[PDB]
């Protein structure tokens, strides 16, 4: 009678404390992460001058790491493609460029490489490329391909990664390369390198690109909280209201 | 007149010792940087390790800064050019490669790049680019013909240098940089650098160095330097004797 409903409720009253204060460590996670952002930590120091001269300089995007999101599986691959270019800043124009190099010259403030947003072109395989490639064994993609950005940057990411191949292994970069006549930089899974020309680069032994991505993840973890909340509330004033009469 | 014949034999000997002390120093400064050599200090970690190991891997052949040889003249543009290349692991193929890299891998050892003979791509200008900047009173050189190395390497270092034009100063630089549709990047005898897209960084003035080519340069200097002390001690020596001789012949 009593003695199961009033069981049932403690288990959801319970359920609903352990939600409340396990969402309120999850936001303060959260809030961390979001200051470390915003205050660009991990950069370098011209790139970090420029982006915290935002609201004075004119034309100024963001770092190609703020750009993008990439899953967990490609983070390596990508971080390696881009290389410096992980911190090169898009800008509206070649002007907007100047100045902001300018403004890094006169106070002292390092160096930084800038991305014209209204004169960089892509770059793409051709059609018979792609078609000599996407079916070997060892190939993951093409670079930009397994990252997401808004359509305003394609032109600036397809520049940077449309002509990057990402492969699972070494020896797979090494046979994609040959098919491609060495045209192409191809980057492996785990970070190794044949650049164009067949120039081999690897060995080994926390990313920048990982922020926004578990930034997104606690932000969806977060609203699902909200809801796990909402309905432990509901079920908290159902088996009262039923128990109450 | 004894008494300036003194004097001379006075100046030769303070020469004779300055000289000397000169020359311990110069060899002790010689020997020290030898040292470094032998430690392959300045390589970056997995440089390093694979040149320690480099009668266990296969086929190493050596880093581009063992292999050239570069006029001191030169020896500022090139080494500019080169930059981080001048570490780079000359091997014999790509499964060299990948057992190097994998021996890197499994020990933590860092990270290098290698470049494979057997398909290393050499680079140059076409025969209309360089028509268009050869008579030009600033041009240099290609990069890749200012230096010295085996025949064999001879694709490796065209890939790394056979498109990088030397010029007699920033002017000729900027004048060769238009003459080539700013396609090619051009450095200095000074190490002023105009590349392609180069309006787009800047900032702060950059000071980066890693200048393993630099220490072969002060080597050879030192060689050169020491011979020369050398000739110049055994010649004051010998005028010191030959002084002292005649002064004790002429107080008769």
């Amino acid at each position: 009678h009593m003695a199961a409903q009033k069981t049932e409720l403690e288990q959801h009253e319970a359920l609903l404390h352990q939600a409340r204060q396990y969402r309120q460590q999850t936001k303060a996670r959260q809030q961390w992460l979001e200051e470390m952002q915003h205050d660009y930590s991990g950069f370098v120091q011209g790139v970090k001058e420029v982006l915290k001269a935002r609201d004075l300089l004119p034309g100024i995007h963001g770092a190609i790491v703020e750009l993008i999101r990439v899953p967990d599986r490609y983070e390596t691959a990508i971080e390696t493609a881009l290389g410096g270019a992980m911190q090169h800043i898009v800008v509206d124009s070649e002007q907007a460029a100047r100045q902001a190099i300018h403004y890094l010259k006169t106070n002292g403030y390092g160096r930084a490489t800038f991305l014209p947003l209204d004169v960089i072109k892509a770059r793409a395989l051709s059609e018979r490329e792609r078609a000599a490639i996407d079916r070997h064994p060892a190939f993951v993609g093409i670079a930009s391909e397994l990252v997401e950005y808004d359509r305003a940057y394609r032109a600036a990411i397809a520049h940077l990664l449309g002509h990057v191949i990402v492969t699972a292994d070494l020896k797979g970069a090494n046979e994609l390369a040959k098919l491609l006549h060495y045209r192409y930089r191809l980057v492996t899974l785990d970070g190794d390198v044949v650049s164009p020309g067949g120039a081999m680069t690897g060995g080994g032994a926390a990313s920048l690109l990982s922020r926004n991505r578990e930034l997104e993840m606690l932000s969806a973890k977060l609203q699902e909280m909200d809801e796990t909340i909402a309905r432990l509330e509901r079920a908290v004033a159902a088996k009262r209201h039923e128990l109450a009469e």
